[PDB]
């Protein structure tokens, strides 16, 4: 019931573009509310150097990719956590990670269509190692030209 989990609508892009220019991308990851004031983390993490979003080529590696020039990481405030696990945590009490990046002017377009994944999980409740309970994904093709 009081659960919820959304890669926003940021994903994906619209027909082409071929713009060398801020164009920002806010993605974002929500966990349960109610699963978080039990005293559970939340999960969120993405395809970065750091594995926390990143913009690459479709059918490319992420070695490969265009950074999002300077990712932000809002969230729900009141308990944070260290970047650890291999993800982006908080404490309980939160239920929030927003991934904005920005493909910007700093890499040439050209290649062809780009790939952004955020995957979402609970843990505590299941487990609270790195990886145990349900992973969500979400996938978008950005169109650069």
């Amino acid at each position: 019931n009081f659960c919820d989990i959304t890669i926003t609508p940021a994903t994906n892009r619209d027909v082409n573009v071929d713009r060398s220019a801020n164009i920002d991308l806010s993605f974002t990851i929500r966990q349960p509310q109610r699963c978080a004031d039990a005293g559970m983390r939340i999960k969120a993490w993405g395809e970065a150097n750091h594995g926390q979003l990143l913009i690459k080529p479709q059918g490319g590696n992420k070695s490969a990719g265009f950074t999002l020039a300077s990712p932000r990481f809002s969230y729900i405030p009141n308990n944070p956590a260290n970047i650890m696990n291999g993800f982006v945590l908080t404490n309980p009490g939160v239920y929030q990670l927003g991934m904005q990046g920005s493909i910007t002017p700093a890499i040439p377009l050209r290649p062809g269509l780009y790939e952004v994944v955020l995957n979402a999980e609970l843990v505590t409740n299941d487990n609270k190692q790195n990886a145990t309970a349900v992973a969500k994904t979400a996938t978008s093709t950005i169109t650069v030209v």
